[PDB]
C-alpha cells in the first residue's frame, strides 16, 4: 500500500521541494529555541537526538539530556533514541509511524520526510 505522500515523493520532484523546504523552516522554528540548526534532513536526523528534543518542543517541555543518548556512540544507540521519539509520538496521540526506528537512521530520506511531514501536520500551531 502506498499513499498521496509515496505519490509525491516517488513523482513529484516540484512538490517535494516545498515539502523538503516548508519541513526545514518547521524543525528549526523549534529547534532554534535550543540553538541548534537543521540545514541538511538527508542526514541531521539519523542519530535521533534532534527528533527526541523537537518531539519535547512540541509538546512544549525540554526532554532531559541525560534521558536518551545526546551523544549516540552506536547504530544502536541512534535506533534507541529514534524509538523514543517515535514513543513520544505515539504517547501524544500519533498512530505509530509507518517506518522502522532503524530507517531514520539509515539515512531513507522518505521515511524521515513522512515522519517529519506527520509532524508539521499536527504541529504546525505550536508557537
Amino acid at each position: 500500500e502506498r499513499d498521496a505522500f509515496d505519490t509525491l515523493f516517488d513523482h513529484a520532484p516540484d512538490k517535494l521541494n516545498v515539502v523538503k523546504k516548508t519541513l526545514i523552516t518547521f524543525v528549526n522554528k523549534h529547534l532554534n529555541k535550543l540553538n541548534l540548526e537543521v540545514t541538511e534532513l538527508e542526514t541531521q536526523f539519523a542519530d535521533g537526538v534532534y527528533l527526541v528534543l523537537l518531539m519535547g518542543l512540541l509538546e512544549g517541555y525540554f526532554v532531559p539530556l541525560h534521558s536518551f543518548f545526546l551523544t549516540p556512540d552506536s547504530f544502536e544507540q541512534k535506533v534507541l533514541n529514534v524509538s523514543f521519539a517515535f514513543e513520544l509520538m505515539q504517547d501524544g496521540g500519533l498512530e505509530k509511524p509507518k517506518p522502522r526506528p532503524e530507517d531514520i537512521v539509515n539515512c531513507d530520506l522518505k521515511s524521515t520526510l513522512r515522519v517529519l511531514y506527520n509532524l508539521f501536520t499536527k504541529y504546525r500551531n505550536v508557537e
